[PDB]
């Protein structure tokens, strides 16, 4: 079963049942076309980076969306699990109240859509999709279980695909808002390369 | 042809000519066996994004060695049309001397085995990889044309790596050297999170 | 990917990880030879037949065990899920503390052995397998999602079995310790249907 | 050959020759649309706990028929030795006067439909099948030779399914009539679980 | 699956149950080695055509002991129905004690071996076998479902084959014990034909 | 080329060149639609068992006429060396003027489709085929080639089948014209076993 | 089945009964082997230009065995048809006795190794083989059916053949014995066609 | 590639280009529909047996005019070579000037549609063919290498053709015209074998 | 993937981005019907042999136009190398400007197509090919690696190829424009060949 | 039928009949091993370009020779047909005597391994092989039919080759002996470059 999610490609469709605001709700990918989605997955609820990451994005929401972005996250536990890690306190590695859809991965279907599932663990690595409002992938970032991700990385991405959709002038390393970038043309690349080092 | 690339499974073995410190020397993925590497594809010299993300990386190269990590880079380019960029200045969008290999991947072989090749294009997609010292493949950063890369969430992840292969322990979200880490076992894992509340 | 459980055959074999008296243990099939087992799957943690079910066995444990008889509780749910399952109250649909194992079966490859596994849903349905001490499959019960197991019911198969394996006399419908039996010959059969009825 | 029984999707479906009533009827599965249906195989005619089942059912027939529900039993032995059986006195291990047809499986087709053909014996084993007033296939019992089938869990599985489809509650684990109930959602959930303790 | 049955080529393999004075005994093809043998099939027990033929032969055996022949009737009925035939009084259409073994086919391997099997009634045809000393299948004669053997024609032939055995002679139309017969060359052939004519 | 002649099923359709009253004629099967047709091949004109069945079975023709019933006799000779046998003197082995055909069968394809033909002798063995006048198959008697057929067994068989035809009662053992029949139903059967025989 | 019959490589091997002389004697084509031989298959025994060819042969068979040559005829008709033809005086179309073997091909295997077969008609068309002392296929004749072959053309094909074998030179058209003949080579071939033609 | 020459059926068309009094014409097989054709391959020009057999035909190519026949030579050299070896006189193994149409198959495709072609060799062997005027083929005459053809032999064959072709009798081997022929029937072959012969 | 390039057929279809004039324009073989196109293949930018060849043809390109013929080069490189190189001078194995479109073959499909791909080397070796204003493939040069190719030849082969396109005639060895040239027939060859002698 | 000529890999092996010095012998591509080749296919003796590529390489043998050099040419023509090329004056289009081998390809498969082949009209086109001493294939060079080639070109060519094998530095377009070459390295290039041209 191979993975579908290219680079650039219509990101792979999916649908489930997640919880949104306490409750089970149909979400589908369809669901945030006009917007960019931070789409990205992650091993198993009640253990331990999980928990940090989810947090992580959650509070910093509000960064999102205030750039037409949302965020959804997905593992391959239950609804009910899901919704049970978000009725246990921060305090025992539960979630407490949360903003971020919690995706349920139950037939693991997705996750072999996105190339993230584990055959020998029954679960996904830390997998993180950036899809633009078009639908198309853009950005994939993939962690060994052992280290998170990091929403300021994930920030300054959609920021930089956001500028490049709307100018075509290219984000050269280490971009973030406000710094040079480049006309991706033979010529007018220099009025970068030229006006600085 | 499909990629070799999968985390924590050995990464796809590569040898091939590459430009170091102007000479062409023949490269191979075992040579860095013992260290750290970050394995880098880029898609065309004499384009744009290109030439600074190489340049972020070498300039700033001591952060990387000063932590037993190398960093290699690679195009579909030839190894004379790398040297001669190599041989342009820097502003005129060349690269001037540069301390980090260029490698070449004239056949499409590597890039192929690494997943990145773009087979209408005849090039690459920017690619990044983290393999550690054991050769295993750690991490996977995936990015559309027109987004540069940055060096310090690579070296964010490195230290990340690092550190949980000393400490056997997990890094949470957003985790920079100095950050709480996590036991990972239900119960251990409650010294930090009855502490980060 | 077809079900191997046959009845008169020898059990498929299964291993992975349980949560047995708060802790994780790997669990395989074979630890339980010289013992009748009783192993069942369950679909979710976190839902409502199920922590009726486990507990109802659970609770009754003792009778299985004085007919050397032990007992298996099976799902799809991850072995940090039922540890949260456990430390549950069962106030809150919980199941509080438990004397059965509660196997893990993540990749789903149990279940798809046993044929229980929902391919749409992405759980089992309910089904209970009785195994003998020579690990060969005795009886299969599946129930739809809705109806729960009978413990009185499991009790009297598995005495059942114990029986017939001891004299080679067979067991009428409706038979219970104590009952007529029946030898399987064409003449002395006619002990039993003379005598009664 | 494979068994096309399956849990929730329509009992495959049958037709064949009957005894009903000391004479040969053709019966097909679809006569008894909008009752539940107990279809039950049974090894051998002239042999041992079969005629105890059959027997078993057919006198507490009205127990099934006061709920809706009928019985019908089947073998691989022909119409002709069915009747040789029902006309030999229940003194010599025949059945006498029946009121549950017994249809005949001569092609071994139904069987092998139902996955309860053993190849090497060329009967099948103690196969049950409960198939509600729409046809759809709600439970499997299925059976060592040795050990009997139950007519009392039989009759509390039926009654099982007719209450969750009527009131689109959930039957716990010994679930009888007049027991308590589960209403099928984590919120609702808890009038039974604050309730039971 | 195809009639192994071959004339001139030795008689497919066979094995099983059979009822040999009131009681099962397992009996092979091989048992009957160093003597002729009549095979045959019959469609049902507790039929029509079928307890004559059986009788027939029954009562005629010593016609064919006394010339080293052997008789064994068949059809796919158990070797437990087969008992209650024999025990059934033939003035009831049973068979009263019989002195041919019946032997079980409840598999159909062995009346598919002799391309004897009816798939769409699930039983046999009339066919019948005679099977040299040598195992070497001789003759086969199949008749449609409704008319019956004639013990005489089987005699007339075992003898023939017993006769075209041990002489290097062959047996005209109709020959029966005494006849004439043809020396099988163009020269000695005319012994018999400007004799008869 | 597997054998097209199933009994009860339409009797393989055939055509050819026979020989017909000292001409050749072109014959078909279908030509005996209406009657029912004794067809039988025998290896090989010239040799010795074989005329003395046609001449048998043409010299007692009227037997079969007088019962709507035709014979056909075929093998594979041409009809050039069928035509120079029936010139010979029956003194010599011939047959001498003959009123049933002899069909010629060069081509093999008749003897391949009645599954009679040897392919490692290049001539059919001893088959003959009763079809009765819708021209479906009814009996199938195969002989050795040291062993003929029998005019009177085979008259029996042609009125057999008429009379169960005509009667739809059925044929036990041994029937000939005038014997005691028997009604095809559990309870008619008995007018016939009981004190009937 | 395809043809093996190729010039210049082994003639297709054979064995079969012939009548040699009144007598059934097996035959093969090794036992030719030192001697040519002239191989011929007719289509059948008891028709037309068949017999005259045999004769015609067989008077003159002193030409050829005088010239170290053996013939052999065949057909698909059986020995008894052979020996029944040469029985049969010529002035009824027979051969009377004859020096020449008549080969049987029944299984018509070795009409098709030589190409000779006629599928649709059953036997095979007029064909000749030269075949050398050393068993090489040295000359094919096929004739449609109505025109026969020449004893003279045979002879004269059998002597160039005999007469290139001793001196290694070639045979021009239209070659009888004592004829020019020509050196194979382009000096040597001069000799032949200047002065002289 | 396989042979398509198959007497009595359409000879296999062919097209070309040939030489045709000192010119090259495309010519067709269809070209002689109406008129007998001698259609013969020789293996190469400016051999040896190759051009006498030419000569021999060409030279007396009237015999067949006057019996409504044409000939047609082809090998697999080229038309200019064909040209060539006209243009060569015959004291020098030329043909000289020649009415008979020289046919070239450099492709091989035609000798290998008339199974003449030699794979080992490259070219053909000596392969005569005799066509009817409505181009089914009658008669294939092969020579090893080291022997020409008849042009005696093969008047005598279109003759014995033309014959049977008008008058629908047959000839006897050595039929030359004026000749006695045989009536194609088991009556009026008498006329022939009897009295006269 | 094999060579599509033969000659006489029409040449492989290709497109790509091309340097032409300092510009990125889309250039398709399409675009040069109509006149005669000179297409050859070098292997790098950057290298040795190359540049030498490409100035070599665009220093004489007027020679080429003036008999309506285009140039087009063709390497692996991108289409950013080739405009770099052009801009690198002459002195340091640059191009300088340059009249001769450079096509980019990065994807490798065109290099494939017309066969002069290097599989183990990941570009091109030097392969030059001669199309027609149909678009025909008239002429294909290969070199190995290290010898360039001529001008003054590819000329002499433009020429005669539109020489013998305008004209009923061939032109011999070394043919240059005045020369002798041949009537390509039989006849008028030789008003070519008794003239040279 | 694929080609197996590829540049830098040793040349296809062969082996045939040539016309040497007037006389047939055998000739193989190993012969030449030692020496440079120039192996020539040229369409069909007898034809227009044909002679006179011969001629001009034979009649400047010499300028191969003593540059150890040998040429050797092949058609699919027979040896015959070459020798009588070579009996024919030049004045009528002949060789004349010639002192290169004429190699005969009658069965295609040296013209076929070659790639030069002619599927549709039976001949190869105008196709010249460089190989150098040690049998590798380095230069391919293949005309359409109407255009001849060059001595001149392939003397170059030849003494190209000769000397980059010699000097390990490599020949710029149009190099003839005595003309500038390069050093292939990126810094050893420069001496070529600067000034030098
Ligand atoms: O350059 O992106
Ligand atoms: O009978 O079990
Ligand atoms: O008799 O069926
Ligand atoms: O003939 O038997
Ligand atoms: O020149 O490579
Ligand atoms: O011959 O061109």
């Amino acid at each position: 079963h191979l993975s579908k999610a290219k680079i650039s490609k219509p990101a792979p469709y999916w649908e489930g049942t997640a919880v949104i605001d306490g409750e089970f709700k149909e979400l589908k990918l369809t669901d945030y076309r006009g917007k960019y989605l931070v789409f990205f997955f992650y091993p198993l609820d009640f253990t331990f980076v999980c928990p940090t990451e989810i947090i992580a994005f959650g509070d910093r929401l509000e960064e999102f969306r205030s750039i037409n972005t949302e965020v959804v996250a997905c593992s391959v536990d239950s609804q009910f699990t899901h919704l049970a890690w978000i009725n246990t306190p921060r305090r025992q590695g539960g979630l407490g109240p949360i903003r971020i859809p919690l995706l349920s991965d139950l037939t693991h279907q997705i996750s072999k859509d996105y190339g993230v599932y584990l055959e020998d663990s029954g679960h996904t690595l830390r997998g993180l999709f950036i899809i633009d409002d078009k639908g198309i992938l853009r950005q994939i970032t993939l962690n060994d279980l052992p280290v998170g991700r990091s929403v300021d990385e994930t920030l300054r991405l959609v920021q930089a695909f956001q500028y490049t959709d709307k100018h075509g002038e290219v984000c050269p390393a280490g971009w973030k808002p406000g710094s040079e970038t480049i006309i991706p043309d033979p010529a007018g690349k220099l009025k970068y390369f030229d006006k600085l080092n």
